[PDB]
């Protein structure tokens, strides 16, 4: 199971970790990929993922945008986990770089609340601009399932463990 997690609450763990390499490890029932409403797994949490699935999450996401059309921001869908997990949740964050509002992540967040137990990154953190503590806080606040957080910058992580309330 999950390993070496700092425990935050009574649901919310956290590991300065490579989310693929936790994700390859430990094989999780659900791993969460910091999407966007197209699923271009780019950059990012996502273009890392899809990366490790040698681009079989991108060439499954595409067919799910060409039947579907585009997610809402705030909103998920469930796809393959391919070799990284049983199922992967794509949830889009609100992206601040793009000028989305931040108030959304309390949906995004919400989406968690569907699966018992989670592999995920901080939502709308990194490249999405957003403040990681305050992603942090909201996922505290939101999520009442069992959500292990994987957070890549050791640095950035020893300051969300610090300053945590
Ligand atoms: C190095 N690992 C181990 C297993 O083999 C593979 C295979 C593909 C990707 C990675 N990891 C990766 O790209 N990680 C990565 C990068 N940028 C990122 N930005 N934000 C998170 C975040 C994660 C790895």
């Amino acid at each position: 199971s999950f390993s070496g997690y700092l425990k935050l609450t009574d649901n919310v763990y956290i590991k300065n970790a490579d989310i693929v390499e936790e994700a390859k490890k430990v094989k999780p029932t659900v791993v969460v990929n910091a999407a966007n409403v197209y699923l271009k797994h780019g950059g990012g949490v996502a273009g890392a993922l899809n990366k490790a699935t040698n681009n079989a999450m991108q060439v499954e996401s595409d067919d799910y945008i060409a039947t579907n059309g585009p997610l809402k921001v705030g909103g998920s869908c469930v796809l393959s986990g391919h070799n990284l997990a049983k199922h992967c949740l794509h949830v889009v964050g609100p992206n601040v770089n793009k000028g989305e509002d931040i108030q959304l992540l309390k949906s995004a967040y919400e989406n968690f609340n569907q699966h018992e137990v989670l592999l995920a990154p901080l939502l709308s953190a990194g490249i999405f601009g957003a403040d990681p503590i305050h992603s942090l806080r909201v996922c505290v606040d939101t999520v009442r399932t069992n959500v292990y957080l994987a957070v890549f910058d050791k640095n950035l992580y020893d300051k969300l463990v610090s300053s945590f309330l």
